[PDB]
């Protein structure tokens, strides 16, 4: 993966509507920003129960939004990352409503798991009651194959029936997908709960050694077609680095938490405890299409004796304090718990949950655009969105606070503020100096400061973070200093705001 920031965004929330717009604004608006984009799903339909993660037909782009040509238009001047559904698809689609109709007549039948699929021999209750759930109860859900009530395995809704990622049909449908990202000139795929997509009996059924299997059956494919793979899976930090060991590229998701808490409460043992043992083949993130994940940084889920990056109480300080930045919109919008350490997500922009201070939000950028790892912006932050409260109560999805549709106006006015001008100008400085394409170190104090320095071949650079100087959600003193060596000797930016780097 080209060693570039990335925009993620919706299509339709960037610009006019459309991919053709969305691609107009990123060569235009942010030329040298953003070198590749993550489109989120845009199959058909994009505008459905979950925002383009649960489409009918993956392969048909939604009319509405453009069309495969764009998809190539785009590739000429942008790495494009697109995701590929790789665990099940709708139970409106073509290949399971041909099973309810004719049942084990189907060409399809072999396509979809069912609880005979992995427990022929019957399942104990430490059988099911041992499986990994994203959702409440058990995965299976009742459907009528020709007229036979069969127990269909549904990982998340009773919508989205799971796929036999063994079967021949599974495989011919995931490789149509291949197939075509392949013709559009897609560079990186995005697998999305691929940790569920192997099922084996008497294990959790999540990241087993047969997810790994298929994982690595996945990548070998798309390497024949020109496509890298990156997994998306959230779990325990220790198990975040055993699986990284195991695939080509992860997601870092203990970072947006880690660089809360440090902007918060001033302490950088945790994120200097990260840095030392995180996996470097990852994608670097602060906000996402969903909302801000602290299950990243606590305890196992399962076994709550073991321990986060963090104690369980700065979880739970971390999410409280979201809301009180936010003023109570994140509270609107994330679901209560009863609990804290319960939460999976708080959803809230990332400049709101930092209270809208922009010293704090840029050193948080600078942060992760130094760790080791692509880094992405999503298009909420590239903009410095605060939280959108009108979609939220039109919708009353919690997510879209996170999700507000930009015009090319509002774009345009936004690219009008400090703050933004001095993310596009971090981007480009991350983006030319080639210190970055060279060796990665860090030092550190105890509690007070965390150095991270990179040395190229014809560059150098070291940010010092230091959140004990600017604490509070009003605060205006820097919290990140910015040295460097490119042509033109020794620079030094102690304000990444008001004196953004420049790179000869």
């Amino acid at each position: 993966m080209k060693n570039k920031v990335q925009l993620i965004t919706y299509a339709d929330r960037l610009g006019d509507g459309t991919i053709k717009s969305m691609t107009d604004i990123l060569r235009t608006r942010f030329d040298g920003v953003y070198d590749g984009v993550h489109i989120l799903p845009f199959f058909t339909p994009f505008d459905g129960a979950d925002a383009g993660f649960d489409p009918i037909d993956h392969t048909k782009v939604d009319e509405r939004l453009g069309s495969w040509d764009d998809v190539a238009e785009l590739s000429k001047t942008h790495n494009i990352m697109v995701d590929a559904i790789v665990n099940h698809m709708s139970w409106e689609s073509k290949q399971f409503q041909d099973v309810l109709a004719k049942g084990e007549e189907s060409e399809y039948y072999p396509m979809f798991l069912t609880m005979s699929s992995v427990f022929p021999n019957g399942a104990t209750e430490e059988d099911l009651a041992g499986i990994y759930r994203p959702r409440p109860g058990l995965p299976f859900t009742h459907y009528k194959f020709a007229g036979k009530t069969r127990l269909v395995w549904v990982s998340f809704t009773p919508q989205q029936v799971d796929i036999d990622t063994d079967s021949d049909k599974g495989w011919e449908y995931l490789m149509s997908i291949f197939d075509q990202m392949a013709a559009s000139h897609v560079s990186y795929i995005r697998l999305d709960a691929v940790g569920y997509g192997a099922k084996e009996a008497g294990t959790s059924c999540f990241m087993t050694p047969k997810t790994f299997k298929l994982i690595s059956r996945l990548r070998e494919e798309g390497v024949k077609r020109g496509l890298e793979i990156l997994i998306e899976v959230h779990s325990y930090y220790k198990k975040q680095v055993e699986i990284a060991s195991k695939v080509d590229r992860v997601y870092d998701f203990a970072l947006p938490p880690l660089l809360l808490h440090a902007l918060s409460t001033g302490h950088v043992e945790p994120v200097a405890h990260w840095t030392d043992i995180r996996p470097n083949n990852a994608v670097t993130v602060l906000d996402t299409h969903d909302g801000i994940g602290v299950i990243d940084i606590g305890s196992d889920q399962l076994d709550r004796s073991l321990k986060g990056l963090v104690p369980d109480e700065d979880v739970d300080n971390l999410v409280n304090t979201i809301h009180a930045n936010t003023h109570g919109e994140s509270q609107a919008a994330t679901g209560a718990a009863a609990s804290n350490l319960d939460l999976y997500f708080v959803n809230s922009t990332y400049y709101s949950a930092l209270g809208c201070n922009d010293q704090h939000y840029i050193a948080a950028r600078a942060v992760q655009f130094f760790l080791p790892g692509v880094p992405q912006v999503y298009y909420v932050g590239a903009l410095a969105g605060k939280n959108d409260m009108e979609l939220l109560r039109k919708t009353n999805n919690g997510r879209d606070i996170n999700r507000h549709y930009y015009s090319t106006a509002e774009i345009d006015e936004n690219l009008k503020r400090p703050v933004v001008k001095a993310l596009n100008a971090l981007a480009k400085f991350r983006n030319e100096l080639d210190a970055f394409d060279g060796t990665f170190s860090y030092t550190t104090d105890d509690d007070t400061s965390i150095s991270f320095t990179w040395r190229g071949e014809t560059s150098q650079a070291t940010l010092t973070f230091e959140p004990k100087r600017g604490l509070g959600v009003d605060n205006t003193t820097p919290v990140a200093m910015l040295e460097w060596e490119d042509s033109a000797g020794d620079h030094r930016s102690d304000d990444l705001i008001a004196n953004p780097p420049v790179v000869a």
